[PDB]
């Protein structure tokens, strides 16, 4: 009754891990349905273009679909034209910068995950350096090979090369071991670089641990009290207008905020630490 | 009790995402069912018409099933020819552009998503390719093979071509590769395009974040509440038609809206920042 | 308890695209059973005659159970002959005809659909073009062949034909191949014609799109509200009837509209912008 | 509870179709059950009444297994031989011939529902064209074929037969061919003549369609009270005669319809325009 309640306040603080455990999941199983079921190289002068491609396209595709549902991105842009300066604020004209930042980095995780689980199954990798036609990298895979490995490299993924069979399944091994180096390189300085601009943004922060405690709790319950006063105005307005139409009444007036109030409540918040607001809409409330 | 409720109000709020990611699981089930029970390429001169056909009549199926299922394209049409100039108003001469801009993009969605399904799956470009007789892009294929190249290409897919299966099974790998390129430029500059038509639209609003999440709260249930009071007023009609016609008598009279007044609340509306209203119904009941 | 009556708001307001789409999953499978089960071939100079029948009398009988199962064709029929003059009235003359188009495109759909299934499941023409005995389109099949490729084709089916049979395996991909371009032919351009003419009858419409609202809100449950009083004036009229015969008593009155007041109401129902009455029972009712 | 009972509407107001289509099923189903376990073509001269009588004796018997069924057959021909003016009127003398034409039209579906399932599936046409020694349509079978087809094709069933076992299995094709088109062309022809003979019934009624929707619905709950009055008087009337019975009592009158009101009630009704009754219970209570 209340036991099973005690547990899912365990899954609801912890959300934030839940939800990027469930990406790195996705990411995995939607990597082997490619590699296993579309994937074959060819083994011609379009190797490169090929394994470069599966490696990358699916990291852009990733990275426009965190644009569309940041919601704070949209908030920023709605209505820009209108006036511009309310994004440019003139006392911090760099804000909008930073907010920006936000928007940038939090949908860089998806694609960085796409491209380290390509890499960990070397098999996007082996079919694009196997075409390189390179002065330089070229010596270094074949060092001590016999002399066709210089001009029949791009055909060790298919078979089908007359080089003693023995060589090509160790040309194999040597490129699919160089793409898991990579694959490790890139968690290991991704996850650095995540923690270190986290940290800075924390202690530059202009509230301590406490404030930014209740901070969060009122942002996160503003917008629950704001749907249910939208869903409360919009039935009266709704039921005012239906009762005037068919009756052909003249209506009673219906009190809304002006269009200076609407605009002035969608600007963007900085705090400040000499009068303490914790949203845009708490400020104009109290200033007027 | 309540928290099965708690969750469908993740499922509801995200009812845009899971619509558009069950119209891509069907679109890929629905190729995979066409390429192995229907399609059998042939190895005749009738390998451009056929295969080329596969790739495009059910993508002009699918667009013309999103102008049935748009509700806005019925709105805007239907009793065009009494009064044109309600739909070519005076003011905004160009909003009809706007509003049939609307309705094209968002019905070209399901075409575009059969074409990259389709190109991944590199079947039907494989046979489309097979026979294109031109002078151009017949070396490209034909690189570095023997002579009967140029004049038996078209029967690759069958098999039966007296050329050294090891080069059919080479000539079958750089066709199905050549498509999946074209499958992938085709996911990323339709992603892009569609981005960037998003964020122009919302960046040219007339009204900031706060005032858009009113008015689609409003525009909502000023649907849920026109059809309780349509099935209101129809039964209060059926039965004075009723017992007036089995009883031989003269009925009371029943008040309805004018044929102006039902023309008027149909026109297209048109926000203006000097007198908000947000419907045309709401502004025919506010001027009178 | 409402989670369930919440969805089946989804399931009866998208009634007509569930209803069109179980047509077309019968339709298939009811081909299937056809060409597997019941369909084979011969190899005779019958083979025009019995793949042809395949194709065009299961189309015939889908069209006369549609004028069965068509509920508006009845109301247009029934009591014709007492006087015609009230399907030819005298104002609109011309829109008997455009009832008439309705029953007549309404029942063309599932047509349409069998000759589009059959064609892309490539049985029935197979057959019929092998007999075709023709001096043109014989040469268009029978390109490359040898010489008794124009005398032996409608052999191509059972096999059993000495024309070397990888051959006769070619004659059977050439042949699948052009049926299967005429399905994709009848699919696009009965789709654009069904689009082409729903959009001219709304164009065309005397009421706007708030009106007809209305309207098929009315129309819907005068539907109700009659079966309800033709059920409550039944059971008065069968126990006054009863009680009269067995008690050898004679009857109390009972008040029914007369003959010239049932056949007014039967009529067909036009609009007028000038005196809006949304049926032929409103508008005998207000003008007596 | 209750959306249960609106599906029930929707199979019972259509209950006219699944019946029709339940009886096609079980003349589907009753014919492989015929030709598979019972039906063995013998190889004689009684080819031709073998299989004549497997095709049109279980046609006979389902026809008279509907005039058994057929409820308006026994009320138009119970108690005849007392006056047969009462089935033939002096006013409607025709009528008698219009009502026995409805009794054997709507029992001659089952009939043909059996012929063309039994010669859709060509067994019995096979057996029975075997042994036709005609001389006509016995050039047309043997055309192309040797000497030995004039001779013995009555033996091409049970095999067994010395001219070639290829000629023998492309004979058993154009016969299981010519049954399938006379298939299709009494399907065909039995669906157009059952629509032209229902169209100029209710082309040629008396009433209107609301009219007549009105008189389907009394007709259909006379019946229901009909079977209530006659349960509830025999239970007055088998008390009354019990009790006089044992106690050696004298009884009080019981009252009921004299022999000439029994009579003239179950006449046959034809509708008037001028007095409309609705029934022939209806016009004897407001007569007299
Ligand atoms: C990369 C994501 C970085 C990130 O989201 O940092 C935010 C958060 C730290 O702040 P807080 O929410 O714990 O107060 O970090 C966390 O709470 C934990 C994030 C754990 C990310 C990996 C989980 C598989
Ligand atoms: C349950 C997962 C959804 C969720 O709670 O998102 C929370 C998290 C936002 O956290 P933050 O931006 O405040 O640091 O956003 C994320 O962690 C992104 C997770 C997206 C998972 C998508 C899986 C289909
Ligand atoms: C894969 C893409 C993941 C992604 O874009 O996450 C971004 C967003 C976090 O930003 P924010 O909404 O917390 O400001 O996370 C979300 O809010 C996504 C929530 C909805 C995810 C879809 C659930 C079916
Ligand atoms: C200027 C950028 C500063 C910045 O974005 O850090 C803030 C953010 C922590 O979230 P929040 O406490 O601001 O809600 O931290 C992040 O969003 C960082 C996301 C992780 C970056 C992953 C890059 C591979
Ligand atoms: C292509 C569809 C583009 C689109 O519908 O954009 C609308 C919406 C952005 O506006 P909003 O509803 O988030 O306020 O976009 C979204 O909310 C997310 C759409 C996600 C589409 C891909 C999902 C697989
Ligand atoms: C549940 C899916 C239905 C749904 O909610 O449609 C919502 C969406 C309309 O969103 P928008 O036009 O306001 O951006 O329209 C769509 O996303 C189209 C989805 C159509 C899915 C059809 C699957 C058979
Ligand atoms: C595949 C075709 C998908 C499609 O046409 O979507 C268009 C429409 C979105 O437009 P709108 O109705 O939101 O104005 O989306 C819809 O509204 C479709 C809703 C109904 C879908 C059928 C459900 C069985
Ligand atoms: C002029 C066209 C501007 C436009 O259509 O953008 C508006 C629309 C966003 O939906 P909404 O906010 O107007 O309801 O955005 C869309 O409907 C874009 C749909 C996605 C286009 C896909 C094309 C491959
Ligand atoms: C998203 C794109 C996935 C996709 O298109 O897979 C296509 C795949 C092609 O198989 P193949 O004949 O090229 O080996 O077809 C298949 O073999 C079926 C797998 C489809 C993925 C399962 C869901
Ligand atoms: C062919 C059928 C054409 C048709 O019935 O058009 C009627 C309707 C358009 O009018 P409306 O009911 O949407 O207001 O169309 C629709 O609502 C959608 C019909 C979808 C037909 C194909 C579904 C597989
Ligand atoms: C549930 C399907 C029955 C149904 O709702 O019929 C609705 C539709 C009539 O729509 P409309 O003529 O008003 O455009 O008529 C149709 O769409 C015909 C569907 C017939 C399906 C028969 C399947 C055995
Ligand atoms: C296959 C034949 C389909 C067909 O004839 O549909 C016609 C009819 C639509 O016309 P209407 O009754 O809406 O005026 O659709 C219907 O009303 C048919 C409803 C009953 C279908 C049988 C259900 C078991
Ligand atoms: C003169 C004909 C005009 C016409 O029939 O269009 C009206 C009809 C739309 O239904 P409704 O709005 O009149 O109830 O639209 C249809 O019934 C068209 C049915 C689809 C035609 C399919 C032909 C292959
Ligand atoms: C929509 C059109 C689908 C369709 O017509 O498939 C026909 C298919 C033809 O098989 P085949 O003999 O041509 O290899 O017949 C089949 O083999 C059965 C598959 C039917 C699709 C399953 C539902
Ligand atoms: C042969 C049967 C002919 C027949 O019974 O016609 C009667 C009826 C037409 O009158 P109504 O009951 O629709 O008003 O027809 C119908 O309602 C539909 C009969 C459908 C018969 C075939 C169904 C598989
Ligand atoms: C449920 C089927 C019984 C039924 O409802 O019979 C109705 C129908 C009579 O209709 P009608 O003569 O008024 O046109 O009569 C018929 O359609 C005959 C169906 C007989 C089915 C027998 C199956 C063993
Ligand atoms: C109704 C008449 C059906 C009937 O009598 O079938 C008899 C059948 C004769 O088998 P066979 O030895 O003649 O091949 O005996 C059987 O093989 C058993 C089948 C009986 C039908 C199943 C119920
Ligand atoms: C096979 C025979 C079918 C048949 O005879 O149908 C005739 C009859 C229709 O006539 P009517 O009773 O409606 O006047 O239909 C019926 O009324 C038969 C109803 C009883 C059927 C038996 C149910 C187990
Ligand atoms: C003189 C014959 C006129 C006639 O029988 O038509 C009336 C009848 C329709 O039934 P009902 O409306 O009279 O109850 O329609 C039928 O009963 C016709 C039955 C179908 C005939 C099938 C013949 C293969
Ligand atoms: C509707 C008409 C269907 C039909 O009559 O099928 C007959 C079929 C004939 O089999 P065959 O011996 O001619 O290969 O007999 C069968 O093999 C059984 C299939 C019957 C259909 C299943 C329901």
């Amino acid at each position: 009754m209340d036991a099973f309640q005690g547990i899912l306040k365990f899954f609801l603080n912890q959300k934030t891990v839940i939800g990027y455990s469930f990406m790195a999941l996705l990411t995995v199983g939607s990597e082997r349905l490619f590699s296993v079921v579309a994937f074959k190289c060819p083994c011609s002068t379009e190797n490169m273009t090929y394994g470069l491609v599966f490696l990358f396209a699916p990291a852009w595709v990733l990275l426009i679909l965190g644009f569309f549902l940041n919601n704070r991105s949209w908030r920023l842009f709605t209505g820009c034209c209108v006036n511009p300066r309310k994004i440019f604020p003139r006392g911090h004209s760099c804000r909008f910068f930073y907010v920006l930042g936000q928007i940038t980095l939090s949908s860089l995780v998806a694609p960085v995950m796409w491209l380290s689980v390509a890499l960990l199954n070397g098999t996007f990798y082996e079919c694009a350096m196997s075409g390189t036609r390179s002065s330089g990298l070229l010596e270094l895979i074949c060092k001590g090979k016999p002399k066709e490995c210089w001009e029949e490299l791009h055909k060790v993924s298919c078979g089908k090369t007359s080089m003693l069979p023995t060589v090509n399944e160790e040309l194999k091994l040597s490129l699919q071991a160089q793409s898991q180096i990579l694959g490790w390189c890139l968690i290991c300085s991704a996850s650095f670089f995540s923690l270190l601009t986290t940290c800075y943004a924390r202690c530059r922060s202009k509230v301590s641990y406490l404030q930014l405690s209740f901070w969060k709790t009122y942002a996160q319950k503003e917008k629950e009290q704001l749907e249910n006063t939208f869903l409360d105005y919009a039935n009266k307005l709704s039921e005012r207008n239906l009762k005037c139409f068919f009756e052909n009444k003249r209506p009673d007036p219906f009190p809304m905020p002006t269009f200076a109030a609407w605009e002035a409540a969608s600007e963007l918040h900085s705090f400040h630490q000499s009068q303490q607001h914790y949203s845009t809409l708490h400020r104009v409330v109290d200033n007027g």
